[PDB]
């Protein structure tokens, strides 16, 4: 409990790209480097000779694959993957020295799926039961690995942006890579890491929205999302707050809808200018919440000095995604159903500004900003 040297650094990626760990899937191992989603709930690995793909997962290879005999397939918005689901040994060589039977969607066809020119080729979901394909009795590998060893039931997350590291610290916390206290929100039901925002402020003015709407029709913790995505009725509001507040630089309207970049000279980024963002969220005693604040270094992000803004329209409800995350040491506290946030230790900052995570604060009626199907 509290250090855990072995897992610190064990996540890399390259930007936009996502958060990857090394792992070992059969009998010999084989390595993959697999994306961290804590969006989903599929272990599911390249298993065919796609062109965007450095290796993948040959099963004729490990004596310890079992065939469950059984199809999945994963349409999104975003894109699609599908596969044949079977069973085999899988470990973490930087994270808890054990080996686990874990259910594994090997790959066969996708779309949009695997990125050209990244370094991983697997996905790694870490959220819950109900929301795995095909259904809900295809065991998550984190359900796995708590049943089958004594790592105790919790992950910690700490995602450093702006070439990208970071640690996933599997069954523990530690106590280097936060600043300050953890704060707790409850986790208001297990399939997403579904939370609850009380109240939004820009530059710590109230949005004064319905606090329903900022969880229309959920919020969720996201390692898997890039942005900081919002409904599209928070967005709106969010934006004009934000245009109001860095008004001293005008910038074309397609930029704030990610149409298009921004760009300044070599250094010259005036972050000044750009308003602080936070969010409260429920908080573990009746009419109390806490508040997380992150800065414009986590919000608009290099794109290779030139920028874009990671602030973007949902119909999906709130996505708390990297730009959240790189921002905040995350714990989910599985056992306790709870989230922890601390500022990260690996927070990009500067001398006049730094992400913070504050409380305690008075909010009532927190239940009510919680929507459910009318
Ligand atoms: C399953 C899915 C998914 C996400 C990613 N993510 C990324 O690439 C990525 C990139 N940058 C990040 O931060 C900054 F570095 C974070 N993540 C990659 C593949 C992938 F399958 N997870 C979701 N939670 S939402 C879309 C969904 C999805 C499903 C099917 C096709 C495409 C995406």
């Amino acid at each position: 409990r509290g250090s855990f040297v072995e897992m610190v650094d064990n996540l890399r990626g390259k930007s936009g790209q996502g958060y990857y760990v090394e792992m070992t899937v059969g009998s010999p191992p084989q390595t993959l480097n697999i994306l961290v989603d804590t969006g989903s709930s599929n272990f599911a690995v390249g298993a065919a000779p796609h062109p965007f793909l450095h290796r993948y997962y040959q099963r004729q290879l490990s004596s310890t694959y079992r065939d469950l005999r059984k199809g999945v397939y994963v349409p999104y918005t975003q894109g699609k993957w599908e596969g044949e689901l079977g069973t085999d040994l899988v470990s973490i060589p930087h994270g808890p020295n054990v080996t686990v039977r874990a259910n594994i969607a090997a790959i066969t066809e996708s779309d949009k799926f695997f990125i050209n020119g990244s370094n991983w080729e697997g996905i790694l979901g870490l959220a819950y039961a109900e929301i795995a394909r095909p259904d809900d009795s295809l065991e998550p590998f984190f359900d796995s690995l708590v049943k089958q060893t004594h790592v105790p039931n919790l992950f910690s997350l700490q995602l450093c942006g702006a070439s990208v590291g970071g640690s996933m610290i599997i069954g523990g916390i530690d106590h280097s890579l936060y600043t300050g206290s953890l704060w707790y929100t409850p986790i208001r039901r297990e399939w997403y890491y579904e939370v609850i925002i009380v109240r939004v402020e820009i530059n710590g003015q109230d949005l004064k929205m319905d606090c329903k709407e900022y969880n229309y029709d959920k919020s969720i913790v996201d390692s898997g999302t890039t942005n900081l995505r919002l409904p599209k009725k928070v967005f709106e509001a969010a934006v004009k707050s934000i245009k109001a507040a860095s008004s001293t630089e005008k910038f074309p309207d397609g930029f704030w809808l990610g149409e298009q970049l921004v760009c300044w000279q070599a250094g010259t980024t005036p972050w000044n200018i750009f308003p602080v963002i936070s969010l409260y969220l429920m908080g573990e005693v009746t009419n109390q919440s806490f508040r997380i604040t992150i800065l414009p270094q986590q919000y608009l992000r290099p794109v290779e000095d030139c920028y874009k803004f990671a602030i973007s329209q949902s119909s999906t409800g709130t996505v708390m995604g990297a730009v959240i995350m790189e921002g905040f040491y995350v714990v989910f506290d599985r056992a306790r159903k709870r989230i922890g946030f601390a500022v990260s230790a690996c927070h990009v900052h500067d001398e006049f500004r730094t992400a913070a995570v504050e409380g305690p604060f008075v909010t009532l009626d927190m239940e009510d900003c919680g929507y459910n199907i009318p």
